[PDB]
């Protein structure tokens, strides 16, 4: 309990803001997340006082560049406990991340015959590239079924994966159900199988410690916009055996170690995953989040959200004709529907009170299928929320189910 | 004559600093751009008022957000003069751009028998792709010569373009040579023989007006960093009809359809080839640049680079024992080497002077290779660059020559 949650709010400016004449109240950060001033100020003074092209020590800000690009590279190795900065790719965000472990050792290591198995609560982002690769390939998409409460059974792994699986993608924290995947028991799974294992942290890493030795996961995924960092950037983590025998996924400058007219050979890791000018500024900041996070605490952050969890869990528990998708045990989020009223419907009411929630499929549509619903609405928090914005949710939702009962048989009166 | 050079740089605060003791001299544009007060603030403003992930209208800084980013798309089409927004997608790069074309058009469109023409003085990021991509199919890869003064001639692309080629992949501009290549004569050569033309506009984009529909440009990409825009943000413009037969590069939400377990389709143009959470603050951050460079005027820009550029070569052409690569109409850059004297050892001499150019072989080793010479430094200019500043180069040029012989033979004496 030693965190301050007003202390943390102050440094937040966008929180600090009416909407439609009501305090905002942010419920959307499993969407993005909102960054302190740490962050934007890291970003300020790169463009104020050392931008420059990096990996060349040729003038004193390209070297000071270069010094605060690979620095926040360190910065994010030991945040996930990577054994070298040579595991440690910066790419464009979690997608790409699973999109270059789909392009370089999916379509190079699947035959026919080849399995790659994932699961029903995956996000698109670990889907397509799955399917697209597979098809490229002629492998096989197998899927793990979820148990009734939204969670996966270790047996249910041992039976999917096979002798034939080579690659075991799943997320390790859904952004709708808030499951908390048993990622080191499936990584073990996999491993037994001959297959390696791909993980889905873009939910995960913002809110609990990541431990990628613990985990003993080949790949992990992540995206600075999820947790107080600049959008646009994310970290491609891969084992230092895999990723030498990766071909890589971009072709440019800053990749190549000679230029032939013909042929060309590549840097050493990681730069071999890094083509053209990088994301310099974002890196940085990326850095100064982890930066951040890590002086308030991870730990720290994971039990706010699980005290946060539980309080709406029971919050909720509270109103009639709401269903909530999920396990009782999950993370900061709460996926949602009112019975009768449309999910976009209660977002946009709740908009009007200054409430920000997310409405749709959660980029989930089979996650939706199996949930047999069309839509839903969620509510996810981060380490800036309080059990007050909690409540006003609550109310907002209760008014909400009222106002639509109110209309509802209004003009039934008609 | 319109231009203010004083009160551009009063806008950029990273031109207002002293290195080793000396006042700032930056000449290192090509390489990387500064940034005036007004991108750094949007991205400030982004940050601190309306940050929210994009697409999908349900609360209000959602809604902020997307019409940032769409309005920065829109943005972009106005300034290379686009005919629609679905040409218009944004990227990590350049680099990522080219890439993109050589993996979803080349692979798609290339057999056996089929040419890709490029020339020697073309980037890496226009190189390595093409390479990749006519070994995946069976191609081959032809260069365009160059002539004496590093140009280009019509009558060399009407005998390298033939019958067989499908791709001609050619810099807009040289970083190096500072040629100005004749984009809109290759572009209808390459017409004439049943090509399209790829053109790599990093360099020329932030320097000079692009009209994408005068030059009849089937493929164009620019680098944000290079336009005094943020880091990590480019943008690939494509022919409508060319980008919808394309399939897309990267897989994942926001630029699905439909989504089964084994089967997907696609968003319309342009968010088919926008995987993930975009690139929301840099892209909004390349609008106010591109508003900023807008309220100059580029033809005002690039009159100064010329003045500048003009001015340069002169007082090069006054230093003995320098060598200048390239023709005498060009951009706003010098490419040299000191006779006995490593381009290395100028850029640190000239660094403890203050002033920052670059040394090493600028992404372009067959171009190193054809000049015959292993390294070159670059003295490169924007519209915050002054005469005084190429004074001060050549001056100190002029010191390192000096300071170079007096210390040879004062160990000679030894
Ligand atoms: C002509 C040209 N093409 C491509 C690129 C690379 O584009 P991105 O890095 O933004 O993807 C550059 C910038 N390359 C500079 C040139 O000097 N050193 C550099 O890194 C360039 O000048
Ligand atoms: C579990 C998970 N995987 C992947 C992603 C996408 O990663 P990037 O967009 O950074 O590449 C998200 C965020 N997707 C959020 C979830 O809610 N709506 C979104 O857009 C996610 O929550």
């Amino acid at each position: 309990g030693h965190m301050n949650i007003t202390d943390i709010r102050e440094q937040f400016p966008i929180l600090h803001q009416q909407v439609n004449g009501h305090d905002l109240v942010y419920l959307d950060s499993a969407a993005t997340s909102q960054k302190p001033r740490a962050v934007i100020e890291t970003l300020d003074k790169y463009y104020n006082q050392y931008n420059s092209n990096v990996h060349r020590g040729v003038h004193t800000l390209g070297t000071r560049a270069t010094d605060g690009y690979e620095g926040a590279r360190e910065k994010v190795r030991k945040f996930i406990n990577a054994k070298s900065m040579a595991e440690i790719i910066f790419t464009k965000g979690t997608t790409t991340s699973l999109n270059m472990v789909a392009l370089s050792y999916a379509r190079a290591n699947l035959k026919p015959g080849d399995e790659v198995v994932i699961t029903y609560m995956e996000a698109h982002a670990n889907i397509i590239p799955w399917q697209q690769a597979v098809k490229a390939t002629g492998a096989t998409l197998k899927y793990i079924p979820l148990q009734e409460d939204g969670t996966i059974s270790l047996e249910d792994v041992r039976e999917t994966v096979t002798s034939n699986t080579k690659i075991v993608a799943v997320s390790h924290v859904s952004n709708v159900l808030g499951t908390v995947n048993p990622i080191k028991e499936m990584a073990k799974i996999a491993h037994d199988n001959g297959a390696v294992i791909v993980v889905d942290g873009a939910q995960s890493t913002p809110h609990m410690k990541i431990d990628v030795q613990d985990l003993d996961c080949d790949f992990f995924a992540l995206s600075s916009h999820k947790m107080c960092g600049p959008t646009g950037v994310g970290v491609l983590y891969g084992k230092k055996a895999l990723l030498e025998n990766m071909e890589p996924a971009e072709f440019g400058g800053e990749m190549i170690d000679f230029v032939g007219l013909y042929e060309s050979t590549w840097k050493e890791l990681p730069w071999k995953f890094e083509a053209g000018t990088p994301i310099i500024a974002g890196a940085i900041g990326l850095g100064a989040a982890i930066d951040f996070l890590e002086e308030i605490g991870l730990d720290e952050i994971s039990r706010h959200e699980h005290k946060l969890a539980a309080y709406a869990l029971e919050r909720f528990r509270q109103l009639d004709g709401v269903t909530v998708y999920g396990p009782e045990e999950r993370a900061g989020l709460v996926t949602f529907n009112l019975d009768d009223v449309h999910p976009h419907d209660v977002a946009t009411v709740l908009d009007a009170e200054g409430i920000a929630v997310r409405a749709g499929h959660h980029c989930a549509q089979p996650l939706m299928k199996w949930l047999d619903v069309t839509a839903t609405a969620r509510a996810s928090f981060y380490l800036y929320n309080t059990e007050e914005e909690i409540d006003k949710l609550v109310e907002a939702l209760q008014k909400t189910k009222e106002y639509f009962t109110n209309v509802f048989v209004d003009l039934e009166h008609h």
